[PDB]
């Protein structure tokens, strides 16, 4: 029986047998006021207190948000759907440690990804308890708000200020500096990690003033705040919250009542129209993510990123091959994850316009002229791999490269991956490669469970990654000292060194896609 004693009251744990040996779970401490009624579109409320024991012994329940439904009775999206009851009451947290009590261990915290619009933390590929068994650090993991219960902005105006989602985030993290260290954990050892809009949200912690002091270091897997869908302009924020406003029959003139209004809806008519709140959108569509508010974020991140006021410490950032193929299914004419959607010319054309809403064609055929000088065979699946390719390499890779370039000219180490291995239980099609999210479960240690059906190639990968994301969190240096593994050198500009993470040998190269990022990152942002 384990009870520990935090700031706000006791709570009780569970014991679990992993490997051989005990990890104790506490899943689902609250860290703030439930936000209902009118804390609705607010900052979360620091926590009252309770007494007695609150029993940490199941998930909480996950943030109201809309669900995948396009392919009902499949894994390969539903394991991304939420594993516990949606509701407003939806601000805890899990935390796992080894057993025995470790004496000052060091804290991995985990923000999960989702488009700012869906996740959660309960998933079985977000399980902290393999890290916590192998390693002996810490994990800790948070529900925050998304959509436009997390992200509404009424840009100025406290009712609705913004960025929600994100203090959500911050304020957990405050938790982990006041109690951690009464579960042996090590406060002044803190690495935040994360994948697609949680690394975005790991990369903007890196520049908030607020949460400076609440961490040590960063891991970004497949994500940065420099990517075209991660931050909304201030601009499209009015646009989009009065639209929905119009939508839900809110709209007012003064714009208090408007809030007023909208906290009498009932979530599932503030979730059924946010789709809408914008002309045309895309399978990347981020509805309603940061902004800059003038609190969490004080001025245009691009600015704050170019002229070095950020965090100064180290970081870890990556990328999967096959980034951009997850999201083709969802829109793109003549792809399936049923087929091996060979596509033509034209529907490669068609596919831009779903991909980049406009865009002038002018803009369109640039990325075409760029993407199809063939070398050439003809080669069937030429633009179908081509398109997997723009949309990769435009929202995630050269996004990620840069954000990397531009923190490491700062002076601050930093370390760059490029995974390249297919999970050998990928429930989606080979034609998709090694696919945007499928790194995370390497990096949770799920392949170190035998039981499990993954390959002895993956086991050994996934007990390396393992061993170098601790010891990035531990000592600022992600090497596996023992097993004569490659050297994983520093990224500077300059050189660009990057190491790819494969089941055969790891390789040290230089400067990914770096005709691709030319044209994404130079010229592109003119059109
Ligand atoms: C700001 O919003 C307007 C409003 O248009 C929207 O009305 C909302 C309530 C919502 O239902 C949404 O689906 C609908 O489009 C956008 O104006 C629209 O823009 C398109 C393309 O230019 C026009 O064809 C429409 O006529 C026009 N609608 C209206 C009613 O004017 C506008 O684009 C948007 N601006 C942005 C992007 O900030
Ligand atoms: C690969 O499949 C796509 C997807 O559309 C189809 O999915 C199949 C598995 C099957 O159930 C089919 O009936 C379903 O519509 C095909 O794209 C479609 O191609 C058909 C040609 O009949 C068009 O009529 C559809 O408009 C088009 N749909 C979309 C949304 O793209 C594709 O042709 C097929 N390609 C192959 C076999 O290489
Ligand atoms: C636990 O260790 C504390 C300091 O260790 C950290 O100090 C930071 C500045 C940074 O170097 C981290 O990487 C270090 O690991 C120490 O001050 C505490 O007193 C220790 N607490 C215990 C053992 O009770
Ligand atoms: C907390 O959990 C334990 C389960 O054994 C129980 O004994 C205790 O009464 C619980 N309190 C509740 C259910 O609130
Ligand atoms: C709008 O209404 C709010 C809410 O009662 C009120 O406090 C505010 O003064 C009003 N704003 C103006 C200046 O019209
Ligand atoms: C080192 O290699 C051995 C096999 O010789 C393996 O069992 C062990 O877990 C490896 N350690 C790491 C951290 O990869
Ligand atoms: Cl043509
Ligand atoms: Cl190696
Ligand atoms: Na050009």
């Amino acid at each position: 029986d384990i009870i520990i004693a935090t700031k706000n009251g006791k709570v009780r744990g569970m014991q679990l047998t992993v490997f051989g040996g005990t990890v104790t779970a506490f899943l689902g401490i609250p860290y703030a006021q439930p936000p209902l009624g009118r804390l609705r579109f607010k900052k979360p409320q620091s926590l009252t207190k309770w007494s007695d024991i609150w029993n940490a012994t199941k998930y909480a329940n996950s943030c109201c948000q809309n669900i995948d439904q396009s392919f009902p009775g499949f894994h390969g999206s539903e394991m991304w759907n939420p594993n516990t009851d949606l509701s407003e009451d939806c601000l805890y947290l899990n935390v796992w440690i080894p057993a025995p009590k470790p004496k000052n261990a060091t804290v991995l915290i985990w923000i999960y990804g989702g488009g700012f619009q869906t996740g959660t933390s309960s998933l079985h590929v977000y399980d902290g308890k393999f890290l916590a068994r192998v390693e002996r650090v810490i994990v800790v993991s948070m529900n925050y708000r998304v959509g436009a219960l997390g992200f509404l902005a009424l840009p100025g105006n406290p009712e609705a200020p913004g960025n929600m989602g994100l203090f959500d985030q911050q304020l957990a993290l405050q938790w982990v500096q006041k109690n951690i260290a009464a579960f042996g954990g090590n406060p002044k050892s803190v690495t935040l990690f994360g994948e697609s809009a949680g690394a975005a949200s790991v990369s903007l912690h890196l520049l908030s003033p607020g949460s400076h002091s609440l961490f040590t270091r960063a891991i970004l897997q497949s994500g940065s705040f420099n990517a075209p869908w991660a931050v909304t302009s201030l601009y499209e924020a009015r646009n989009r919250t009065l639209n929905l406003a119009k939508l839900t029959g809110c709209s007012r003139e003064n714009e208090t009542e408007i809030i007023k209004c909208l906290r009498n809806k009932d979530p599932q008519e503030i979730l059924l129209n946010e789709a809408f709140v914008v002309p045309y959108g895309t399978p990347l569509s981020v509805n309603f993510g940061p902004t800059v508010d003038g609190d969490f974020l004080t001025d245009m991140p691009d600015i704050l990123l170019e002229l070095g006021q950020f965090k100064k410490t180290q970081i870890l950032v990556g990328v999967n091959k096959d980034e951009g193929t997850a999201f083709l299914v969802y829109g793109a004419p003549g792809f399936s994850k049923d087929n091996n959607s060979i596509i033509t010319r034209k529907e490669f054309q068609e596919g831009l316009k779903i991909f980049f809403p406009g865009v002038s064609e002018f803009g369109k055929e640039s990325i075409l002229f760029h993407y199809t000088d063939w070398v050439d065979d003809q080669r069937p699946e030429n633009y179908r791999e081509a398109l997997g390719d723009v949309v990769g390499d435009y929202n995630f890779i050269c996004p990620a490269l840069e954000f990397t370039k531009k923190f490491s000219e700062w002076g601050n180490n930093a370390f760059f991956y490029y995974f390249e291995h297919r999970s050998s239980k990928l429930p989606w099609p080979e034609w998709m490669g090694v696919m945007h999210g499928y790194e995370i479960e390497f990096v949770f240690g799920l392949p170190l469970e035998r039981r499990d059906q993954y390959t002895k190639a993956e086991e050994i990968l996934s007990r390396s990654i393992v061993k170098r994301w601790a010891n990035f969190a531990k000592y600022g240096n992600p090497q596996e000292t023992q097993n004569q593994s490659t050297s994983w050198p520093v990224f500077k500009s300059t050189e660009q060194k990057y190491l790819t993470l494969n089941t055969e040998s790891t390789r040290i190269m230089t400067k990914l896609r770096a005709q691709q990022c030319r044209f994404w990152t130079s010229f592109f942002p003119k059109v």
